[PDB]
């Protein structure tokens, strides 16, 4: 893969690490009754995932133009993981906003 695609994939993986830490932070604050922290953290998480999704669509575009079927498949599965995490964060934020 091109170095521009590799750069994108490292940033995607870095932001997913941050997303997982934010999800755990949010769930912990919720359980301890810190709703203000849970809501703030869930919003930061949604923003982080939205950025992962943009970069993964960009990575996928670049891998398609490259004719790189291996990384096309990988970018497609990373995008799908990110969209699932986004759906989980949004539903958790909705639940927190009702509480």
């Amino acid at each position: 893969m091109s170095p521009e695609i590799e750069d994108l994939l490292k940033k995607i993986l870095e932001l997913l690490e941050k997303a997982f830490a934010l999800w755990a932070e949010a769930k912990k604050a919720l359980a301890e009754g810190d709703l203000e922290k849970a809501i703030s953290t869930l919003k930061e998480l949604i923003a982080t995932i939205e950025e992962v999704i943009v970069l993964t669509k960009k990575a996928l575009e670049l891998a398609e133009k490259e004719g790189n079927p291996e990384i096309v498949e990988q970018a497609k599965k990373l995008l799908d993981l990110a969209e699932a995490l986004l759906e989980a964060a949004k539903a958790e934020l909705a639940r927190a906003l009702s509480l």
